[PDB]
């Protein structure tokens, strides 16, 4: 009507290649366009800084007011929720439990100098602490009877140094993998790690810590299982010996669980303007040590108790480096795990805030934390999940309310230590197992991704799965491999639809979806929304022979059966013109004339693809059939050309800028004939 | 000018979609359709017969005139080079070379019954051969010392008669193995294997085969040596033991090597009408093994022979199954790997010709082949990489010249035997690696596919590489894993180009390509060729904000700047207006007020794409520039509104069926806002 008037010729590929003329768009010197910049700008300088190094744009560009009361909260709540973490991922280390404060006092710094997330907090991380404790036990096992010299009793001091020693080496050497991969720009990986695969991957690690702190919560001792199968192995080792448990233990750790459950209950539900979330945990911790130091419970009762903090502040012992040869494998696990759960919780809580997360900086970072950590006598680290929630949910503006941790932890390690000397493990477990809340709220995503898309739910179970039931590490790999998986399925399951022309326009869409379509006469569309490569050339020719309905094989063969029934310089032609009797032997069907396959959503092909489209035309143009590529785009156009599918036949003719452009086309060759 | 008239209303969304109504498309009973079928037509009772077992539609319709000649001539040929390859790779399976011509009788008739591929000949498969003959060395190692009662020396008749043992069983479990998947129809798989990825394969095998031949010809005795890096070991372990080799077995090896080249050079170079591929690995063999007979080469330079053939033919003994908990790995390694090798060499061999190979009908003959030859004394088959070049360049019409083998080779274990016992192995090695020239031939596409594609020359060499360093079974899942990946980053790589408007037409094209398209005033037009999915969102958004030059957040920016220069039912707005002091002070940069998103190319989108495309219509919103999205398909609107894209604010008025429509309806808003 009033607007969209065209009025233009009809644009084939060569009429339109002949109306206009290409550009030079080659620069120089391109292809080494980085060499030749170099500067020493002063803006590419502190460009480079705030990239490296961000504390240096984070303290200028602090905003007091507001971000002062937040990060005062958030870090008194995020230290209050470290401190019980900490000690019980050391003790779950195979390391004495003080470990465990220094790995959540000097990386909480480090990073706060060298991290670019706002909301997370750095820690020890169970199944970092898991994978730790495995091979301090592998390289120290239980039995090692080392001739101290007192011939006194087996004292676990010595046993427990050379775990310590291994925790060191190996944590190192995660260190100065992670730096490694962070210069070398590996942090883009974290492309790879989808919305739904990160869910999925912190559900079953909440489901990993779980089933680690049950068989602290259940005061029972077991052997430590580690690897594929991890999960159920300790499960089942820990229901196996659901006997012979301690009564007491059990008691106070589902004592602090019930009332901490209700406590983090009022405390969610009765939210108001002046109330703000209370440390729950360390009114759970000090009741907890209050109760066992008043009934003697470690003595007593024979409860598992955190057991002596050995006070103050450790000198940087530098780390032996002759263990790598032995834990070269496992640092390269643990560094690879430490990364994924990292930028994955960075990226799920930079979603909530609108903010970038540098993955090759956060990698950087966290090396730098893990190394000078080996330096300080601390294990691997990495983003703990609940904490990581807490302090978001509490109001963590900046990296202060980490150094507020972090101060805390210096608080308790300098001055305490006297007064959590007897603290019964359950208190610990049931800390932990009550802070996973907010990861297995997680789940609620399976309804929503039934509903909005299968896809991202068949990703979401299957990062679960695989990352439950194998390592996180093991488990990763393969959700993401499987996640790449899906667009293969995706570009291999397309919808292919014929097209039918909206009376009196240029618009063509499904014949079948709106019933004011009518396809035009004597010809038929072909839509496919997808690459025509290797992994999907076969299904699209079947798929066109099948839903257009002309099959050149059964063509063919009609034509055989009706001469049956009758019994009673280069030489090329692109088009052989039907020999018929002109008889209707045949079956009634269309009289087709021309098929136009749309190559508008076609975004590339490669030689399978080319391979298939050239028999396509080959077939079509021996039966009587006319083929036409509509809306090929330049990298479609190059991809057919760089094969040999046009060598200069009039096939470069069977190409249109657009579906009408080949409609008209087509019509007016028809018209043409009959004349 | 003369034809493509439109002349037709703005088609926005809702105009478009209030134009025309949707239909019913609910067939009744969807998604049980097989369940309703079930039939005892004769037409589906013969179409089943000829899928599952094809002889009986190979018979009837063959053509005597011309085909008789063709397989004559071919299956000649190719049982000439069975009888030397059955021999070699028998003897290179561990075991009593007579079991390489059980392997190259029974499983042809087998697959003669049951195949589908014209130009195929099946065998041993040396490389299946290594694993059979790793296999049986693993469970009956070469110092085992039996009890055999005569207290005599240590013959090797029980050894070899335990490890034909152990080769029945794995290639019992292969055939099982292969037969399931068969049936499953697991055939699919076969369409991931590229063309260049079979290539590379096979190329690597023909390495392999060669490296594998070569201690045979060096008549060496060398540890064997199989797993990862196998052929690196197998050739180091050839060259340290290149000293104390057999200078006879080397003189007679590389004597029938010459003569071979200069035959084969001869009987291709020199093609005439009626003159055909004489068989030459026939002369070679017999006067390989006259002249070890003559000059009594074993007993007097003591170079290695075949030895006894013990005549006749075996009955079906049924072989065990108790190793099944031992070898069972290896038996599904050594059925993937043949299956994938069959389909390989079959697909490419019937590219040349025209016609389709069922992958899963090959699988279900392959492993019927080799249940069948377990238990007629066979070891595992697969398809001959040279005897298929062989028999398809010789003119092998059908799978008779296979049976024209099978007799051939049947003859040599029923009449003959007596002859070739004195044959040295150096014959069969140079027969063999001679025979790798059509499989070597292939290193030619490195150039081709330099020229046309470097994906695909990137698959070819990453397969090449991975089949050849590490086992064809670990090389081939991971060179399809990469074929696969390299569609991943098409997508996450693609060709972000801004559109520019042909004159006084509807044709939008790139700004930077033609010169002769300039793009319409305050306008900017971004497209993509690629679907927006999480590991190309971000991208997309970055390239979108770089290319068009319209950053919003650059444009705050300036916004501030220029304000501290001048210091001298639902609540749903979804577009800014801007609140400038209307001043010059910001950059005098392009006054672009809309911009176009071409979504014609974008297949589909995930919940990451919908969020990003949900930012950039908030960003530039804010900043006051509208974003219209062209050409949104039917997979792409559901997609947007699965995902709560459309919370039905004027966000279904953005999208516009083409980019001219989306031009025309900004144009149109903008006149309109002059008002």
């Amino acid at each position: 009507t009033q607007r969209y008037y065209v009025e233009r010729p009809i644009f084939s590929h060569p009429v339109l290649q002949e109306r206009l003329h290409k550009k030079d768009k080659i620069s120089e010197s391109i292809g080494d366009k980085l060499k030749q910049a170099f500067t020493c700008t002063p803006k590419k300088i502190r460009n480079i800084i705030y990239m490296f190094l961000p504390i240096t744009k984070w303290l200028p560009a602090y905003r007091f007011k507001e971000y002062v009361l937040g990060d005062i909260v958030s870090g008194i709540s995020t230290g209050v929720l470290q401190l019980p973490q900490g000690l019980a991922f050391a003790m779950l280390a195979a390391v004495p439990p003080v470990f465990g404060l220094y790995s959540s006092f000097y990386p909480v710094i480090m990073y706060c100098f060298f991290g670019t997330s706002r909301h997370i907090s750095i820690g020890p991380f169970a199944v970092i602490s898991l994978m730790i404790g495995g091979v301090a036990v592998r390289l120290v096992p239980d039995d090692i009877v080392i001739p101290g010299g007192v011939n006194a009793t087996n004292s676990t001091e010595a046993r427990d140094a050379l775990r310590v020693k291994v925790a060191m080496s190996v944590t190192l050497l995660t260190g100065i993998i992670q730096f490694c991969l962070g210069v070398c720009r590996f942090g883009f990986v974290a492309i790879y790690l989808t919305e739904p695969l990160v869910r999925g991957f912190t559900t079953a690690a909440a489901v990993h810590v779980f089933t680690s702190m049950l068989k602290y919560l259940f005061g029972v001792k077991t052997k430590r299982y580690s690897g594929i199968f991890s999960v159920v192995y300790s499960t089942v080792a820990v229901l196996q010996n659901v006997k012979n448990l301690n009564v007491c233990s059990l008691g106070v750790g589902l004592m602090v669980f019930g009332l901490l459950l209700g406590g983090k209950e009022f405390n969610e539900r009765f939210k108001e303007k002046l109330p703000a979330p209370i440390p729950l945990e360390f009114f759970a911790v000090v009741m907890g040590t209050g109760i066992s130091a008043g009934f003697s419970l470690h003595e007593s009762y024979n409860v598992d108790v955190v057991g002596t903090l050995p006070l103050g502040l450790l000198p940087p012992a530098n780390p032996d480096t002759s263990l790598f040869h032995l834990v070269y494998v496992d640092a390269i696990a643990i560094a690879i795990v430490g990364f994924s759960v990292t930028i994955s919780m960075a990226k799920t809580l930079a979603n909530k805030h609108g903010y970038q997360v540098d993955g090759n900086q956060e990698l950087i970072a966290l090396g730098l934390c893990n190394s000078t950590g080996s330096l300080f006598q601390t294990f691997a680290i990495s983003c703990s999940l609940s904490r990581s929630l807490v302090q978001e949910g509490t109001g963590g503006k900046t990296q202060l309310a980490g150094c507020l941790a972090s101060l805390m932890i210096l608080l308790v390690i300098l001055a305490t230590g006297f007064l959590f000397e007897s603290l019964p493990q359950a208190v610990l477990s049931a800390i932990v197992i009550v802070n996973l809340k907010g990861m297995f709220m997680q789940f609620s995503d399976l309804p929503f991704f039934w509903r909005t898309s299968k896809i991202e739910l068949t990703i979401w179970l299957t990062t679960f799965v695989s990352s439950l039931f194998l390592g996180l590490d093991y488990g990763l790999i393969t959700a993401v491999i499987i996640a790449l998986m899906t667009v293969i399925y995706r570009t291999q399951s397309p919808s292919y639809i014929v097209l039918g022309q909206l009376p009196d326009t240029d618009v063509y869409i499904d014949i079948d979806a709106y019933e004011e379509v009518k396809e035009v006469p004597g010809i038929k569309i072909f839509q496919i929304n997808a690459p025509i490569y290797y992994a999907n050339s076969d299904l699209y020719s079947s798929a066109l022979k099948r839903k257009t309905g002309v099959n050149p094989a059964f063509i063919l063969g009609a034509r055989r059966k009706a001469m049956k029934k009758y019994a009673k310089y280069p030489p090329i032609v692109t088009k052989s013109t039907l020999p018929e009797e002109l008889q209707r032997f045949m079956p009634p069907g269309d009289n087709v004339h021309t098929i136009i396959l749309d190559f508008t959503q076609v975004n590339f092909m490669d030689s399978v693809g080319v391979k298939t489209l050239a028999g396509i035309v080959k077939e079509y143009g021996d039966v009587g059939i006319y083929v036409y590529l509509a809306g090929c785009s330049a990298q479609v156009v190059s991809d057919l050309t760089q094969n040999q599918f046009f060598e200069n036949p009039a096939l470069l003719d069977l190409l249109f800028h657009s579906i009408h452009d080949a409609v008209l086309g087509s019509q007016v060759r028809e018209a043409l004939a009959e004349q």
